C-alpha cells in the first residue's frame, strides 16, 4: 500500500 | 499531486 | 522521468 | 516493486 502526497 | 496504488 | 511498478 | 528515477 503506497500513498503520496507532494 | 496525490498518488494512491495498492 | 521513469516509473516503473512491477 | 516500484522503481523511480528522475
Ligand atoms: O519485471 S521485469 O523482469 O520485466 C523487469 C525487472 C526489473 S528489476 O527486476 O526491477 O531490476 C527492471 C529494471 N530494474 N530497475 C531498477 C532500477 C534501479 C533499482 C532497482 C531496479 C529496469 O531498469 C528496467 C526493466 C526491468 C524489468
Ligand atoms: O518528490 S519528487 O518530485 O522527486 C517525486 C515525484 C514523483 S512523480 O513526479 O509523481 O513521478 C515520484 C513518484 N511518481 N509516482 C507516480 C506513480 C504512478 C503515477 C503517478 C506518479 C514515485 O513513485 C516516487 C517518488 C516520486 C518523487
Amino acid at each position: 500500500k503506497l500513498v503520496f502526497f507532494a
